[PDB]
């Protein structure tokens, strides 16, 4: 399988060129185009003058690519979709990549950018747009090379809320999310330092002291975080060992314990109060239901979920997050497609699912929650598998491997980013396109 | 690797349930009163354990149910029916593990898990759209674990809906869901009408697209069964079949390309000789497997055209003419490619996650008690299964909950469902029948 390039530096934001098109009478390109003057790259056009002019009134100089020319590769290619209108113009999506189909580089890129159906002024339009995710879940399917393929959604007037978005998915943190979709809201657009997107934020990490809550602390701190790590008081070693390598602090507490949210807000005082929340913590209790002994069901009820909704309920109501803060929690692919052995765990991870879509509503402040849902992610205590389920997780998704934890990682942080203000209430796979779903 | 189980299906419309349901409900629940309603109108042998507030909600409906020993392990269940809606919170979610834990073992091959619950976005706190939500996840691994051929759904009812149940419920509790396996289902409030439940669409007239062979002849046989006029529709070159199958079913026939520009108009000229259409069913697809890379022009076109946009040319002439009558009904099919996405589908997935949009956008601004809902097939055996390789049709035969490939009839039994002249609360669906296919979103 392929070797997939992951974060390195950063700038640039992408190496090699990139592609970009767009539908007649699209609105979201002079978006598109800004970004790609921002992260300052190598950029090629077709014969699309509406599309040139866009960019033009923006500042960036597209190349022209020679339609006749089937050897340059591309690192991305990014299709402005909005202006697709109805069925009849999906053919726009076949007009753009048929072409250059065999010229996506290596863990490259393909990138469809729309307006959320649920927002089209038309329903032609809506059925139209709703149509993308089918294209680009085949397309991550098809092209191979470790190439990644989403489809992201502006609201209707969303424009300028999809910097961040665009830049994950361009750049190779994304490296392990394809077939996904994204969806960018309304919200105020604020400043940041795009190399160091958490400057000057505090976050806290549950489940911090080793596996992936280990590797989101360092990808937050390398991001500009202070980052809390926060793990039960037998891990108190580890604890301070991830704190230290990081620059960080501990707070060592159960996070089912009653006064969690009272400690977590405590400690955050200290460093300015409290802007990113991630519920990493988390255990399976793998038994057939018939098996299971009922303290085994209600343990993962409450450290999955039920933990962190007191935990929120307490941040939320008593002043616990900062203005544009941050809540980010982990669900699973087994909350959404379910497995044997796991109707608690996958009870608890749809209830995940339900607490970040039913609490980005009622948010206030800025404040934004969302959560990945990782697929088979490569852990030093993965080996503990039984080796069926263990080989099936590592083979069955588009990247024909295993994640790794900084894939999920680089997720979190994305969505923590202080330009994240209009990315809300989404549940984004870390999956490598796994072919489990719903 | 082991052999599939047979699979239960329709023999005759009673009973709906062969066999004895166990019935439980989470403390405080709203849906029971309609649950034992059901239950009673089937007239199947109910059982109940220790729960003194279903017990009596069920005696104000009629339907004794029975106690059943929590003692006992040797008794099998064709059915076992949850009403979670009394679920408050995520720490409530151990009703499920207190009633399903203590019978995981006792439901019978072929049988049914049922939970129903609240829609979430309709729950009136934010508590309780969690814990309902979180239901999902729970009939999933239930699916994947009970066996046996068992199926396992989420019946959500919008809050205020619980008289708009009956149809989806004996639709699952019977085995014409025989491969409908891990889905979620969402009954919203509606009037309620008559209706002879053996005879669902009787005095109905359906119009059955891609009639003249393999599952749309199925769709067309089952229509009919249940009482309606099915007028067959495919192209004249199929004007034998055509003819055989509306001869077998007592049908008529229309020999038209759906794509014509008139395709509505003389679908509604045709069904002015029976009273008007009633139900439109849009089985007509093709699939034009090929990479992107190499797929022509032509072949993309066809693919939008057959299996999206014509469906959409006759739906707004039907809608903007009054082509449809009053409770009316229109079914479309997806499929697994146009959720989950499939090499070599780059134009057919687009072309059926559209069929996904359109039914989600249609249903909002629907009159007259019109419904729009689709189902989405997995993999079901025809004679257009011997294209695919028989390494790929072995992967889709296995990757299942069932263990097999369904069969054309359970496609045209949910259709059926859909279509039921009692199902005037089931809007904006989009059921699979994969018998609970790993694939997905």
């Amino acid at each position: 399988p392929v070797v997939l390039e992951r974060f390195e530096s950063a700038q640039p934001v992408v190496k090699g060129a990139v592609l970009v098109g767009a539908a007649p009478s699209s609105v979201l390109s002079g978006a598109i185009a800004q970004v790609l003057s921002n992260i300052h790259t190598d950029s090629y056009v077709g014969n699309n003058v509406a599309l040139q002019q866009e960019a033009a009134k923006v500042g960036l100089n597209l190349r022209p690519f020679n339609a006749g020319d089937k050897e340059s590769k591309f690192k991305a290619v990014v299709f402005d979709a909005s202006g697709i209108q109805n069925s009849e113009q999906l053919n726009e999506l076949y007009k753009f990549f048929n072409p250059i189909a065999r010229q996506v580089a290596t863990s490259g890129r393909v990138i469809v950018i729309g307006t959320t159906p649920e927002t089209a002024k038309t329903v032609k339009q809506a059925i139209a747009q709703r149509a993308l995710e089918g294209f680009i879940k085949s397309v991550g399917k098809e092209f191979k090379k470790g190439i990644t393929a989403q489809v992201v959604y502006v609201d209707e007037g969303a424009a300028a809320n999809l910097e961040s978005t665009l830049r994950f998915l361009l750049s190779p943190r994304s490296a392990y999310v394809s077939g996904q979709v994204i969806r960018v809201s309304k919200a105020d657009v604020v400043d940041v330092d795009w190399a160091k997107p958490l400057a000057g934020k505090t976050a806290l990490v549950t489940g911090a002291s080793r596996g992936i809550g280990e590797a989101i602390a360092h990808v937050l701190a390398r991001d500009g975080a202070h980052v809390i790590c926060l793990d039960v008081p037998q891990q108190q070693a580890d604890l301070d060992r991830v704190a230290a390598d990081i620059g960080g602090s501990t707070l060592a507490i159960d996070i089912t314990a009653a006064d969690a949210g009272e400690k977590i807000k405590a400690a955050a005082a200290k460093q300015g109060g409290l802007d990113i929340i991630v519920h990493n913590a988390g255990i399976t209790r793998d038994k057939t239901l018939a098996n299971m002994k009922p303290e085994l069901w209600d343990l993962v009820i409450n450290i999955n979920l039920s933990a962190a909704e007191r935990v929120n309920d307490y941040l939320l109501e008593n002043d616990g997050l900062n203005a544009n803060g941050r809540i980010v929690c982990v669900s699973s692919i087994s909350g959404i497609a379910g497995n044997l052995g796991q109707t608690n765990y996958a009870a608890s991870k749809a209830g995940v699912i339900g607490l970040v879509k039913f609490t980005a509503p009622i948010l206030k402040n800025g404040i934004t929650i969302n959560a990945v849902a990782p697929g088979f992610i490569e852990t030093q205590m993965t080996a503990a598998i039984p080796f069926a389920i263990r080989e099936a997780g590592r083979r069955m998704n588009s990247m024909q491997q295993g994640g790794l934890p900084v894939d999920v990682a680089e997720t979190i942080a994305w969505f923590a980013s202080t330009a994240s203000t209009g990315v809300n209430g989404n549940v984004v796979r870390v999956c490598g396109q796994s072919l489990l779903g719903a």
